[PDB]
């Protein structure tokens, strides 16, 4: 079982040692994304509903409808501050502090720091990595490379079936975990490498597909019963 960063990072992984896949801010920014919509999809945050009348998604503030500790160290980070943080803050907001975009010395003590040795600790524990320390020639590192081929291969697929063969003309009919990672993947740039190992013609259609996807618009679309809120306004602060 993994979580949305986890699948956001997989994907951007290319090779098994990953000297040839890097880190930006896109991705960076895009995990944030990943954090929000995961404590969202497990009832810890919802927007507030108060005044929608006149508001956005993009307007509307993050509520903590429940602290209970989730068992990811960064959910549990990053769900901690937006329990203590208040008056409450909207999505934008929210990537923004927890990612460190900001200079003021009150909101530092809100970004979350070493994203990427837990994350890979975390996919370590699962046993998605490995751990090589290495002595290279020219100096000493620890890499992670990837030893459960398996799980990276069955993500892959996963993610070229749902805009290939499993689609279907309707987005809502289709599993929110997926929707909101294919989203997140193109947000942080990782999702092209799910499609480049596909033939010309798959390829074309995937992209086709992805970008009516990208039409959409969160503020018709977060109006259908029984969907996420939360999930579009993070769609909508990345388009």
């Amino acid at each position: 079982r993994l979580t949305l960063m986890e699948e956001v990072l997989l994907l951007g992984l290319k090779d098994r040692e990953g000297y040839t896949s890097f880190w930006n801010d896109c991705i960076s920014s895009g995990l944030r994304g990943c954090m929000l919509i995961e404590l969202a999809l497990r009832g810890r945050l919802q927007l507030e509903a108060c005044g929608m009348r006149r508001k956005s998604l993009l307007t509307r503030k993050v509520i903590c409808k429940s602290d209970a500790p989730t068992g990811d160290v960064l959910l549990d980070e990053a769900l901690k501050h937006v329990k203590e943080t208040q008056p409450p803050e909207t999505v934008q907001n929210w990537i923004e502090l927890l990612s460190g975009e900001t200079w003021n010395p009150l909101k530092l003590h809100y970004q979350l720091r070493n994203v990427r040795e837990r994350l890979a600790k975390n996919l370590v524990e699962k046993g998605v990595l490995t751990t090589e320390k290495q002595n290279f020639l020219l100096f000493d590192m620890t890499t992670h490379p990837l030893t459960n081929n398996n799980i990276k291969q069955r993500l892959i697929k996963k993610v070229q079936e749902a805009v290939l063969d499993k689609w279907v003309n309707d987005p809502h009919r289709m599993d929110r975990r997926l929707l909101a990672l294919i989203y997140l993947a193109h947000a942080s740039d990782v999702l092209e490498n799910a499609f480049a190992p596909l033939l010309d013609e798959q390829y074309d259609l995937a992209t086709k597909r992805v970008r009516q996807l990208l039409d959409l618009d969160p503020e018709v679309e977060c109006l259908k019963a029984n969907t996420n809120e939360v999930l579009w306004a993070v769609v909508a602060a990345f388009t």
